[PDB]
C-alpha cells in the first residue's frame, strides 16, 4: 500500500546516478514494474521498464518511443520471490543501466534512448513499497 | 586491511558497497581509494569515519601529500551497530550515502581513471564489499 510511487526528477539524472528500491512481494503477487520515463504526462517514453514478473518467473526489460514498444530483453531468472523482500538498484553508466539485485549484478540494459530525456522514476503494480531514493 | 583489486580502474557509475559492524571500542577505519596497489600510492579518495573525535573526515593524498580535509555533518556512525556505506562514483565527483540518506558530496580531486585499488583498514570488522 505504497504503490503507485511516483518520483520527480526535472534536472534528470547522469552517469552515477543511483535508483534504490526496496520493497516486498506481496504473497499472491504477479508481477510489478519499475520505469524511467522522460515526462510526467500520461503515454510519454520509458528510457527504461523493468518489470519482474513473478507468474511467468520472468525479469523483462524494455524501452518505449513514440507510443510504441521496442524489443524486449530478460535476465537470467527471477531473482524475486514471493512472500520476500528485495532491494534493487538500478545504475546509470554512460554506456547504459546496471540492474543489481540482492548484493550480486542482475543484468546490463544498453543504452537506448538519450540519459538526458529520464524526467521521472515510476513503480507500480504488485509490490509493497518500503523506500524509493535516488543518489 | 581488505583489498579489492580494480585493474579495470572505475568509471561513472560505479557503485561500492561496504556492510559491516563498528566494534565496540572502536576508534577509527577508513576506505581508502588508491591509484597503485603499491605502499604510498595516490588516495583520489580517503573516508574516515572517526568515532573517538565524533566526525568524519574526507580527503586526497597526491606525491605523499594530504589536501585540504572536507568533514561531513556529524558522524553516522556508532560503535557496536552495523552500517552500510555506499560510494558513487559520478563525472563530479564521489557521493558517501550511510544509511538511508546521501552523506557527503566530495568532489574530484584526482583523476578517476586512476583508481586502481579499494582498500578498508582500520577498526573495523568486513562483512561485504562490492564494487558495482
Amino acid at each position: 500500500s505504497n504503490v503507485p510511487h511516483k518520483s520527480s526528477l526535472p534536472e534528470g539524472i547522469r552517469p552515477g546516478t543511483v535508483l534504490r528500491i526496496r520493497g516486498l512481494v506481496p504473497p499472491n503477487a504477479s508481477r510489478f514494474h519499475v520505469n524511467l520515463l522522460c515526462g510526467e504526462e500520461q503515454g510519454s517514453d520509458a528510457a527504461l521498464h523493468f518489470n519482474p514478473r513473478l507468474d511467468t518467473s520472468e525479469v523483462v526489460f524494455n524501452s518505449k518511443e513514440q507510443g510504441s514498444w521496442g524489443r524486449e530483453e530478460r535476465g537470467p531468472g527471477v531473482p524475486f520471490q514471493r512472500g520476500q523482500p528485495f532491494e534493487v538498484l538500478i545504475i546509470a553508466s554512460d554506456d547504459g543501466f546496471k540492474a543489481v539485485v540482492g548484493a550480486a549484478q542482475y543484468h546490463h540494459f544498453r543504452h537506448r534512448l538519450p540519459l538526458a530525456r529520464v524526467r521521472l522514476v515510476e513503480v507500480g503494480g504488485d509490490v509493497q513499497l518500503d523506500s524509493v531514493r535516488i543518489f
